[PDB]
């Protein structure tokens, strides 16, 4: 990550960028395991294995709350999202495939955001 995206205060324009990335997210056809946090009668132990969840729906609210004051710290909680899915789940469940494409995908969408901030 370069000059500006550990330094650069993110801005109110910044901030209509950011909405707009995560509502693509969330209308993706593969975010569906991601869009909420991940419900412990689904899964046990999830929660004594992952020591930091993340879903995007906490996403959603920390951005509307202006949680967020560099972009490193936005790319961080959305990277924790993707890291906790292909350490929980083993590399041949349609799970972690989700996290593949979907983390390709925010990849894109973070690419196009950075292009747009200074002109
Ligand atoms: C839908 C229920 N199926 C499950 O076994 N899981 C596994 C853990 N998980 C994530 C997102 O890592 C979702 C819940």
């Amino acid at each position: 990550e370069d000059a500006m995206t550990v330094l650069t205060p993110l801005t109110e324009k910044d901030y209509e960028g950011l909405k707009r990335v995560l509502r693509s997210l969330q209308a993706h056809k593969m975010a569906w395991p991601f869009l909420e946090p991940v419900d412990p009668n689904d899964a046990p132990d999830y929660y004594g294995v992952i020591k930091e969840p993340m879903d995007l729906a906490t996403m959603e609210e920390r951005v509307q709350r202006r949680y967020y004051e560099k972009l490193t710290e936005f790319v961080a909680d959305m990277t924790k999202i993707f890291d906790n899915c292909r350490y929980y789940n083993p590399s041949d469940s349609p799970f972690y495939q989700c996290a593949e494409v979907l983390e390709s995908f925010f990849v894109q969408k973070l690419k196009g955001f950075k292009a747009s901030r200074s002109h």
